[PDB]
């Protein structure tokens, strides 16, 4: 199954602002129009997060980039993607990924969602692959290059059937795709919200508190993740296994969750829909220690009694 891909050119790592973008429901209390303090596992405002790409760029030796690194897991990850064309397809999660350990694998491959707990060997260039057939322009799910086996399996969810647009589109990203993953006592919690957008680049400020999405009972360490990504194939692109491929454009972006304060607002329905990150600043220090987004003194002449 395993391809090495070649034909990538080297590129500095980048990076980009979170704004206030990563506040999930921390627990599952019925609340109306309170705010709530709480310590968790929260990605901190205007964190320095990695960006990530998949971009073939214009021009003789142009840029081209698939970015799958494996990348450290931590205490929980804030993971956004910026999308036109379906590109980032899910993750693997686990500490070797290979088959010595169990591994965690979630990922769309065009008809299902897929979760699975396996021993993976996984390939050390793991992909998905789209073709483009000239003459009826039909885009069609055609590589599923993820592991090489997959052995004494412990969990297995496979998702009613669909069939996803694999068109590659052109224009601006248009879906914000955002999740927060932790693994707290054997469970590993995800927390997500779609967003539409019309960017080429950033994250966008306004404010979303990403919704609980599953908790799956699977009791493995997790150090260590890797993002799936398609890759395109067409008459456009020859070359061999490695090499006869191009990229959709596509971006994501990858934060760490650590542990802080957070004063939540949830408003008459229950929406968290604004948040204070306590140790952000003195502004959001004061908020905090007032309870309240607002600090501003009033104008009753009160005080002086109390
Ligand atoms: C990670 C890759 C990923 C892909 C390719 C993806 C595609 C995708 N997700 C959708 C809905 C959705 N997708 C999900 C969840 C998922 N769907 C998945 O493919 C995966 C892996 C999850 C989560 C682990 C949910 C719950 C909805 C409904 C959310 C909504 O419409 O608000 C839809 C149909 C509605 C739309 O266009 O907004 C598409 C095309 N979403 C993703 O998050
Ligand atoms: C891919 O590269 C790695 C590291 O160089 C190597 O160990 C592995 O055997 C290669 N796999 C294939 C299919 O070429
Ligand atoms: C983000 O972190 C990287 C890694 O240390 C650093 O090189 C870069 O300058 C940082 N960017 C900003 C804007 O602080
Ligand atoms: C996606 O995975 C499911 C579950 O393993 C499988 O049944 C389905 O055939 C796969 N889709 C494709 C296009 O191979
Ligand atoms: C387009 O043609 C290819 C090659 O014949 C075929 O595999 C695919 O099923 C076709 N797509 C549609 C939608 O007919
Ligand atoms: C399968 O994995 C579970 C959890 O790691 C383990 O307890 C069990 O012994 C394994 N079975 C094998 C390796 O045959
Ligand atoms: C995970 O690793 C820790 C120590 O690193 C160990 O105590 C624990 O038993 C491991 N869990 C599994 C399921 O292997
Ligand atoms: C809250 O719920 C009501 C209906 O119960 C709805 O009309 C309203 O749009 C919701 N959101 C806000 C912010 O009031």
């Amino acid at each position: 199954q395993c391809v090495n891909l070649t034909t990538r050119t080297q590129l500095p790592p980048a990076y980009t602002n979170s704004f206030t973008r990563g506040v999930y429901y921390p627990d599952k209390v019925f609340r109306s129009s309170v705010l709530h303090s709480t310590q968790d596992l929260f990605l901190p405002f205007f964190s320095n997060v990695t960006w990530f790409h998949a971009i073939h760029v214009s021009g003789t030796n142009g840029t081209k980039r698939f970015d799958n690194p494996v990348l450290p897991f931590n205490d929980g990850v804030y993971f956004a993607s910026t999308e036109k064309s379906n590109i980032i397809r899910g993750w693997i999660f686990g500490t070797t990924l290979d088959s010595k350990t169990q591994s965690l694998l979630i990922v769309n491959n065009a008809t299902n969602v897929v979760i699975k707990v396996c021993e993976f060997q996984f390939c050390n260039d793991p992909f998905l692959g789209v073709y483009y057939h000239k003459n009826n322009k039909s885009w069609m799910e055609s590589e599923f290059r993820v592991y090489s086996s997959a052995n004494n399996c412990t969990f297995e969810y496979v998702s009613q059937p669909f069939l996803m647009d694999l068109e590659g589109k052109q224009g601006n990203f248009k879906n914000l795709r955002e999740f927060v993953f932790k693994n707290i006592d054997g469970y590993f919690k995800i927390y997500s919200k779609h967003t539409p957008i019309n960017l080429v680049r950033d994250l966008p400020q306004g404010f979303s508190a990403l919704e609980p999405l599953v908790d799956l009972p699977i009791g493995i360490n997790i150090t260590r993740f890797q993002t799936l990504l398609a890759l395109h194939r067409s008459y456009l692109t020859p070359g061999d296994s490695s090499s006869g491929w191009t990229a959709g454009a596509a971006a994501y972006y990858v934060g760490y969750l650590q542990p802080r304060t957070f004063l939540l607002k949830y408003n008459e329905n229950g929406t968290i829909t604004d948040a204070v990150d306590c140790a952000l600043d003195p502004l959001s220090e004061t908020k905090c220690t007032l309870k309240s987004f607002t600090v501003e003194k009033g104008s009753s002449g009160l005080e002086v009694l109390f």
